[PDB]
């Protein structure tokens, strides 16, 4: 623990380090709640210890584009490692330096607003799937687990999006890492996987089982005919990193806007009229018709700044810098605390309420991009932005055109968030469903 | 690799050890291959290294005696470990010295001829429903993968003989444990289990769901009614022992018996002739009828000869001692090649042909226990034994009694055994079913 006087040395104060541990034990309220607390204890920079591992916070919005934008090729180009990892260091949101800028490079024209257009009257299929699933759950006095129908909805979005597979889905130890990530070499040496080998090797072999537009297979397949080819491995592995995303982000971030939406009646009405009057006689969403829908996007907004799924963004700093006048050694892990930015009194009135108008165009410009991050910003923000906000609005305009949304005696009203590692909430949300 | 000159300085032979790894390039046989070719090479007795640990082969019939039954408790009490196991360890079949006893004493009343029993006309329902998914699956022209169905069956007999849960089931590093044992301490501070927390979460609150004879949990909850008593977790973790034996070896054995059938039609025939003979009108078989069929019995006896799905036996040596005459130092793995032994031709004539007359009574005595050795011996032996034959016994006559046996294009000839760990086939057991 020689490494633990780093920050008592460049004169940036936080929390004391405990041998060995670092500040880690400071996680029993959850990252975002020790964020938040060292953001009022200490200011605009502070810095703690992940074990012996570093972390500095930075929270001034020019000091964050450095890092997030203006340095990202020449210093702060990669996240902090987490393996075990395996053939999935191949995967573009781990892959470092020259690698990564090859995929970046090779996965991006995937995600462009064309390639979104055509999947648009293809993930239309699946909210009239998910409409006549909630009609059922529904129709009888019985409450629903909108992780349940939101996740089956997010999964039949994903096999379709990326394989073509067009399914009806109704048919703990991370903490040691950091203590002991000197014990990450030997995982990887013992074929030790976060996966399961079962899951990937399901994948290794069903991508080549079809077979053989417009699926991301495809999309990539397509792309092995200034840098080198995608090879055969490097494509399964990001079907896998895709599949992640956007099942469980979109699923998620679905559950907490319809509790928002039913905990907030006059949000949710005011936002049905908006999809009536785009949408008369429930006319079938499109991809226009979706980007014309403002106060959909405010709540969607507003929903990602109380919930915003990364929670922190991170870059390590590959060598000795001076980013806005702050020394800052290399192999420090630097981090945005976007949650905690979020909730920040400082940039947000009442930063508890959920209050959409924030981002009407009467005020959306009193927001700084640096402050509100859902998705990352500069060279490696969230490839999937556009595409997981379509994805998103798509299933609750079909949803909201035909069902409102109220809280049972189970509804947990205030929505606690998972005291753990993840940004879920405690008890899963769960609403009455009505049909209009 | 200074633990490699032990065995040379004995004046024990054996195949020379490669630094840090042993011998165990030779497993690319797999473990039979080797012991076959051991047991030629060097005779009663040899020696190699799993990575720096020592192991000792012996074939001598009376010091297999010694070693299994007369210095069990005092000597050779426990077998090899092999972690990382967790809540595990706790289980009968890993336990060592005192918990062992402890546990071998409290859980052995679950198995007695009187509890076997009265399992029977309870283990009678899902021949029948194993008989009626044969029917389906054989009614058109339809080769039936045999482990798919004796495995379902094996399960639907454990969920009601482990739990009372009667449904109908129609509803690889290991390598770097012996060169790396020393990172099993490793494995286990990162809680880190060769299951995961999720089948086992499964059942830790699974058992206490129920709730609350004859299934083995209230046999084992009426016993917490010399030594102490059962715990709650251990009870969890002798289930999951319970649960693996009874499905994979249960099955897996079970197609060992229906491909030796189909491949030799005059003992079928034999088999099925008794089965109606003790059993007229196809009379639903019992307890007693079972152990009344002789050449039922001596079919089982020799399919275990041919595959011991055990292969080996292993104690580990816990202070040195001269059994026979022969000096062995402790920390020795003593292990017993069954498989090989089996497949003697020092015992056993024309031992690679399926002929099951050498269990007849005529015979069955020119048959030496401690070279035919399919459940172990001595204290340690596989207190499941009478369970296990009375279980199979009791598909295969409800089976024959339908049902006959044919080979198909696909159907491997001669079967290959798995060239890798556990004693399964190479390609799955696939033959025709046709309707008596
Ligand atoms: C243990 C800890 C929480 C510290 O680490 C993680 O367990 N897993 C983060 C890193 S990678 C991935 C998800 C993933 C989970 C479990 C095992 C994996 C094994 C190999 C590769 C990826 C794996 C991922 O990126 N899926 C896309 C995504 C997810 C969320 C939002 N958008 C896109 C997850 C993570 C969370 C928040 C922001 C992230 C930004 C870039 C990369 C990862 C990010
Ligand atoms: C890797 C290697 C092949 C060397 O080790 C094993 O992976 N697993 C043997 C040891 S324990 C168990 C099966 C099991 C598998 C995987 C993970 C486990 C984790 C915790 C506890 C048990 C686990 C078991 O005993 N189930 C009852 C049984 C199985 C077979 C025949 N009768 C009874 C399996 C084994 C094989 C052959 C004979 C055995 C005798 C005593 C104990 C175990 C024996
Ligand atoms: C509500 C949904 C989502 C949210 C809020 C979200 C947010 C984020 C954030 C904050 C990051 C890190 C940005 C940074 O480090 O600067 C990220 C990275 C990433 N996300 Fe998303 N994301 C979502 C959905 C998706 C989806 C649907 C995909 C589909 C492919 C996706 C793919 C990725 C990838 C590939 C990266 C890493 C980019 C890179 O390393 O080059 N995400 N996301
Ligand atoms: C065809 C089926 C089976 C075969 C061939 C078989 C064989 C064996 C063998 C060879 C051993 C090691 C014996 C020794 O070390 O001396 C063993 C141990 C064991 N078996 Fe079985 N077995 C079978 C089924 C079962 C079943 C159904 C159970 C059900 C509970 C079971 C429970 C156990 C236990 C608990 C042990 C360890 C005994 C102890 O350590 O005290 N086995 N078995």
């Amino acid at each position: 623990t020689h490494s633990h006087g780093l920050f008592k040395k460049l004169g940036i104060p936080g929390p004391t380090p405990l041998p060995f541990l670092g500040n880690i034990l400071s996680y029993h309220k959850g990252f975002c709640m020790f964020d938040m607390e060292c953001h009022k204890k200490y200011g605009k920079v502070w810095g703690f210890y992940d074990g012996q591992q570093p972390v500095l916070a930075i929270t001034d919005p020019d000091m964050i584009k450095t890092v997030l934008v203006k340095e990202c090729y020449s210093v702060f180009t990669n996240r902090r490692p987490f393996g075990p990892v395996g053939f999935m260091k191949s995967a573009i949101s781990i892959a470092e330096d020259e690698e990564w800028k090859r995929l970046r490079s090779l996965l991006s024209p995937t995600f462009t607003s064309g390639k979104l257009k055509e999947m648009v009257p293809i993930i239309a299929q699946y909210g009239d799937v998910l409409v006549r699933n909630l009609r059922r759950e529904a129709e009888t006095g019985k409450p629903v687990t909108l992780k349940d129908v939101f996740g089956a909805y997010s999964m039949d979005v994903i096999t379709s999006t990326s394989f073509g597979v067009n399914i009806d889905s109704l048919n703990p130890f991370f903490l040691s890492i950091t203590v002991f990530p000197f014990l990450i070499p030997i995982l990887e040496v013992l074929n030790i996987c976060v996966f399961p080998r079962e899951v990937t090797n399901f994948l290794r072999k069903s991508v080549k089982r079809m077979k053989e537009r417009v699926d991301f297979l495809q999309l990539m397949i397509d792309s092995q005919n200034s840098h080198k080819a995608l090879s055969d491995l490097e494509l399964v592995a990001q079907s896998i990193i895709f599949i992640f995303a956007g099942y469980e982000t979109t699923s998620s971030v679905l559950s907490f806007i319809m509790y928002e939406l039913a905990t907030h009646p006059d949000v949710q009405q005011k936002l049905q009229e908006e999809i009536d009057a785009v949408l008369p006689n429930k006319a079938p969403p499109t991809y226009d018709t979706v980007l014309q829908m403002e106060y959909l996007d405010m709540v969607v907004n507003e929903t990602l700044r109380l919930f915003p799924i990364a929670m922190r963004l991170e870059r390590v700093c590959k060598k000795d810098v001076e980013i806005n006048g702050m020394f800052i050694p290399k192999g420090v892990v630097v981090m945005i605390p976007s949650y905690a930015l979020h909730r920040d009194p400082k940039y947000w009135t009442e930063p508890e309420k959920f209050l959409p108008e924030r981002f009407s165009k009467k005020n959306k410009d009193n927001i700084d991009p640096y402050i509100y991050t859902p998705f990352g910003s500069g060279p490696r923000n969230c490839i999937g932005m556009r595409f997981a906000l379509m994805n998103m609005k798509l299933a609750l305009i079909r949803v909201l055109q035909n069902f409102s949304f109220k809280p049972c005696k189970e509804t947990q009203i205030p929505l606690k968030l998972s005291l753990g590692g993840l940004l879920q909430p405690e008890k899963p949300v769960v609403l009455k469903v009505e049909s209009r």
